Formats: structure tokens, sequence, C-alpha cells
DNA sequence: ACGA
């Protein structure tokens, strides 16, 4: 929704060692419920928020690929719920707002 | 539906 809120969400400095810990956390729950997919982009925030320069708003493709972690809810149960774990380097598409990301809108392509 |  916005810049602060898409770090918080999805960038981290190291890779996912467990997404079922990671995924742990207040952030990800929505309506009450354990969210069903989140990914994580390892790189810092100023390498992400590149993809944006010179952007006013608009989805925008990376020209360059990312280290990603993605996690998928494999059940709703009480907190905290199970996730599975897909890696992955890839291009990512974001929405880009004057300049900041802030929607994760992409794996590999903007829909 | 990985934000309004």
């Amino acid at each position: 929704q916005n810049w602060a809120t898409f770090q918080q969400k999805h960038i981290i400095n190291t890779p996912i060692i467990n997404c079922n810990t990671i995924m742990d956390n207040n952030i990800y729950i929505v309506g009450g419920q354990c969210k069903r997919v989140n990914t994580f982009i390892i790189s810092s925030a100023t390498t992400v928020k590149a993809i944006c320069t010179g952007v006013i708003n608009m989805n925008v493709l990376s020209t360059t690929r990312f280290q990603l972690n993605t996690c998928t809810r494999t059940s709703i149960t009480p907190r905290p719920c199970p996730y599975s774990s897909r890696t992955e380097t890839n291009y990512i598409c974001v929405k880009c707002e004057n300049q900041y990301p802030v929607h994760f809108a992409g794996i590999g392509r903007c829909p």
C-alpha cells in the first residue's frame, strides 16, 4: 500500500531459512487469518526502490533479476499456519507510485 | 486478490 509497508512485508536482507517462522507475524494476518502468499525479496531497500526511479504511477517489471523466497500457506489453522517455500531468481513486477514500490504485483511478469 |  505504501513504501514503508512494502519494505516491511517484502524486503529482507538475508535468505528465508524457514517460511513457517517468518510468516508468524501479525503483519501477515488479513481478515483475521494467515495470508495466502507472500514473496520475500532478498535485497536492500535501495536496490528494490531503484526499480521505480523516474516512475510516477505504473506497474514496472524490473530490468534485473532478484533472489526471491515465496511462502505459500498450505492450510488455514490457528496461528501460526503452515507454509511451503519456493525459491527462485527472477524479475519482479511492483507498482511504482511517486518512485516508490507500493505493492508486489508479480514474479517474472506484470499482470 | 502478495494494496487500494
